[PDB]
């Protein structure tokens, strides 16, 4: 079975009601469409425990994309916010712009993306879990974690120290890595995580390039407003 | 910090460290492709991750990472996180994309599955094998947490492969890089690791078995165990 105004024309990007909380990982395809002005519908999901939403991501979390393939006979469907952001740059930047363009390029891209996805992401996410969702409070663990993204934080000063390295994949211009990171490793999601952000000086500097960028501003602005609009759930307009 | 004498980048270099039971659920990975491939490559024995030439390689201080010269083999790059080897090895090596995968579609769901186990399966096991072994406390509250969230992904798993000819976790008809990054975290003995019984998994144990049979997997186990325990224990293996 599936939702009545579920119906695919172009890009679906699937999100939930605007939070602190519910936003980190949904921006960062956001991010990216907004970057290259990609057409896209967002649907916003009510419970992603929903039995349809499984048969489109089987994790059952946003983000996740259904889009038209190339010909546009069959559908695609892409979860995981690292995956997602892989699956427009393989699909929308042709030219490379933020997916890499030759494979030294991609091979540093794949490196910062990979280390944000298997370190810090899940660190961050087990650290959430943990200080809110867990029924019983573990303050050694959540200690734990809060002291291991103060050396992921240390890897990324590390590397924006490095010279005229001023993004964290490539020297010249951002990339899906520099989106992937961003959520993470800014002031607002560090005083959260308990920590002062001036610490790390050059991720601090980084951030703040990234937050200027026109199409970063548009995806934080419109990614809180989702379920707060004229439409609660389902398919905006 | 001087780059190790014997330390030289004429082809592919993948840095390991000595082989266990506990150091090759990383390493076999990449190790895998090279050998599905054949892509000729060295094997460099790291005797200490914390050495700072090796944090210049890989600034999270782990294995495995690979040194290799680029397509026209004026520049030197790397990779590190087994992920990123992998995704790598597939974009200079794999040009069929027999495992990288051949078109937008393939590479869709190629992506998801290998960004699934990157994200949830990889760091989980990651965080149960510390709490359990190498945190200097052992907190059984927590550690328990983090098997019971091993099972969720193990039923995730389950799910796919019980979809009609869902031979492979992304790919129907054959293996991709999805598959190889999830084996080492989803095969008996990593199960039996875990304390959980692989069998009440039957499709996900099904897919283990088959994986095991392909020639590369079983060369890659074999190779990777032997690392180290060779005439030379340390440096570029010969």
């Amino acid at each position: 079975e599936r939702p009545s105004d579920l119906v695919v024309n172009r890009l679906v990007l699937f999100v939930v009601k605007g939070t602190a909380t519910s936003t980190h990982n949904t921006v960062k395809p956001l991010i990216l469409l907004e970057e290259l002005g990609v057409p896209h519908d967002i649907y916003v999901v009510e419970k992603v425990s929903a039995p349809w939403f499984s048969e489109i991501n089987p994790h059952k979390m946003v983000p996740a994309i259904l889009d038209r393939s190339p010909d546009g006979r069959d559908t695609l469907r892409a979860w995981e916010s690292t995956s997602t952001l892989m699956y427009i740059a393989d699909a929308y930047d042709k030219d490379g712009t933020f997916g890499g363009r030759n494979v030294q390029e991609r091979s540093e891209i794949n490196n910062w993306l990979t280390l944000h996805t298997a370190a810090l992401g899940p660190t961050a996410g087990y650290w959430l879990y943990f200080y809110k969702l867990h029924p019983e409070k573990l303050p050694k663990t959540i200690e734990k974690l809060r002291s291991n993204i103060t050396v992921q934080y240390d890897i990324l000063e590390r590397r924006l120290n490095e010279p005229g390295q001023q993004y964290l994949a490539l020297k010249d211009r951002p990339t899906i890595a520099d989106i992937a990171t961003l959520p993470f490793a800014m002031k607002s999601t560090a005083e959260l995580f308990g920590l002062e952000f001036e610490k790390w000086p050059k991720l601090q500097e980084w951030s703040v390039r990234m937050g200027e960028r026109e199409a970063v501003k548009r995806a934080w602005q419109r990614v809180a407003g989702f379920g707060h609009g004229e439409k609660e759930y389902g398919m905006l307009e």
